[PDB]
């Protein structure tokens, strides 16, 4: 139940400069409801509902995430990319919870994506044939990343159906793991839209931020999901949880690693693009803070329960904290019933 | 520094060898021979003919030598698979060699890579017609899960030769750059996937250590390629980016402290690949060992490498290190030294001409 998270979580938020943005309520309900009813006509269709084995409330409530997620993240694209790439950060999402072993449908992966013939995994068959609408607004270096990272999350869940820890004194294991079903590359890269970016002209800055980003996002997402699962935990095999089962450490030296690399690649994150193109930094900080944003404002985190312990407290973080959490209520709480509506389920039947 | 750290290069070398347990093994030099010019053959064979002489832009020497150190490497270090699988897999890496060799920017040839891909229509750059249309030949020695890891891995290379052709060591403060990018271009999954055919290996009863073979290989493999290059590199001014030179840019760092962050890494990935693999399937750990020991023993035979130079520098010094290291180099050399006459022939341009 440790509270140290309080201390990472400020000197997070002060290490990548939290603060307060152009980014209206008003304008996060546009795009929030925009992006949503786009990808719930996209998942309402019949193929979709047909091959995308998925339970409707699951389905219903991981595209409320996600859209929140995108729409919180990606401030600076348009409308319509972050609608598309709802679209997809939802199929993966979706792929994250399944159960089904995709050896026998990997059997000919090669065979038929070599001779144009539709994938035997259904997942395969629905996101390649969306895919172009999320490509369509990039350039061909940041394409390759998104096509390459996903193709590298399906291998990530595959492993991951294997419940597998990794074994003790794999020390290479967690994090080859992590990398694997983080999306590291799918998020870096499609932070990039040919429309507000030249690939070519910023080439540099954008595989840097790649590079970079890659890592950060996937520790700010361990860190925050770390008070959601020692707590409730259906036997999981997570970043911290597998560094103690690989590295032979306790949970706490576990959560240490994982803090301090977190704050090291903000602060490195910050260093490196502080003085660089002004539009790139900006793509950045927005994605850094919309994306904490979002982690306490999902539910889903159940971050909301740290603030009411610490409200009636009074420190050099419960209370910098709480500062931090309010001023992301405010920008960042909104019902459901504003922008998600009506329900996928609905769309489907009619 | 500008003098090549012999003393510490020479320690570490044979801390490596003895972490790895650098041994003699049942491959006989005859058995060698007949691996190698069978491997060579097929591959010839292969980058001989008229399409793959059209569509390849590389220079018939580089070819030459390409393909004479990918067969090397292939055999000495794939130990355990079959002859037919060295064959092939000495084709698809020596693919991946020559696309070194390319400096024509990618980009105008990837901005239709995906609908190609989806639609089945051959892709404009032609590496990867060859590639793309070859790659069956390697990957039916393998079950899907390791065959995904090559198509992963292949395609993550061909990334990473497009990154290099920037010649971009990181921003100062980039710390993640570095492996990053190593990453990117070690072909990492390739390898350790690839060292589980099918025949030999069941992809689900070993799912498991399999793909905690790949995680540790991965950094094993490029680690050791790193050290094992780092003599060669020293004074080479045309090679400008490496993870080591990279660690200098990037962490802002000396030349000396970055070997050291690579040798902490290299030894003790060593030492882990021991503990981990030692007491499970006795199979598993032999594919694993051979391969570790046929990889340095490829380093140390290869004159790409230029360590027989090391060598006769300290072929005679009376220090516990530089013995050490003379022995397991003559070791290597009694398996490894092979004159290529008895294998590689014809060349690959008089079977492309006739």
């Amino acid at each position: 139940p440790t509270e140290y998270f309080l201390n990472t979580t400020v000197r997070l938020l002060e290490y990548i400069r939290y603060r307060d943005s152009n980014y209206t309520r008003e304008e996060r309900i546009e795009n929030l409801h925009y992006a949503y009813n786009k990808a719930a006509h996209h998942f309402a269709q019949p193929r979709q509902q047909q091959l995308l084995k998925v339970d409707p409330k699951r389905l219903q409530a991981s595209l409320q995430t996600i859209v929140g997620m995108v729409v919180y993240s990606w401030a600076k694209v348009s409308k319509e990319c972050m609608a598309d790439l709802s679209i997809h950060y939802t199929y993966t999402l979706v792929l994250d919870d399944s159960k089904d072993d995709p050896y026998p449908t990997m059997v000919n992966y090669f065979d038929d994506l070599q001779a144009g013939r539709e994938q035997a995994h259904p997942w395969w068959a629905l996101v390649n044939e969306h895919f172009p609408n999320v490509l369509r607004h990039f350039g061909p270096f940041c394409s390759l990343n998104l096509i390459r990272s996903t193709l590298d999350f399906f291998e990530g869940c595959w492993i991951e159906q294997y419940n597998f820890g990794g074994f003790p004194g794999s020390h290479d294991y967690p994090q080859f793991l992590r990398r694997m079903n983080g999306l590291g590359h799918c998020v870096g890269a499609s932070l990039w839209p040919k429309e507000q970016f030249n690939e070519r002209s910023l080439f540099l800055e954008i595989t840097s931020a790649i590079a970079q980003m890659e890592n950060w996002m996937v520790w700010v997402n361990d860190l925050m999901s770390f008070y959601k699962e020692f707590d409730d935990e259906r036997d999981q095999i997570s970043l911290v949880k597998n560094y103690v089962v690989s590295d032979e450490i306790s949970l706490h030296e576990a959560l240490e690693k994982l803090t301090q690399d977190t704050l090291h690649s903000s602060k490195q994150m910050v260093a490196v693009f502080s003085d660089k193109d002004p539009q790139v930094m900006d793509t950045i900080e927005c994605f850094m803070h919309g994306y904490v944003t979002w982690h306490l404002c999902d539910r889903r985190y159940r971050l909301s329960e740290i603030y009411e312990k610490v409200k009636e407290e009074k420190t050099e973080d419960a209370q910098k904290f709480c500062k931090f959490y309010e001023q992301a209520a405010n920008v960042g709480a909104v019902s459901p019933s504003e922008w998600a509506y009506p329900p996928v389920a609905q769309l489907a039947n009619v």
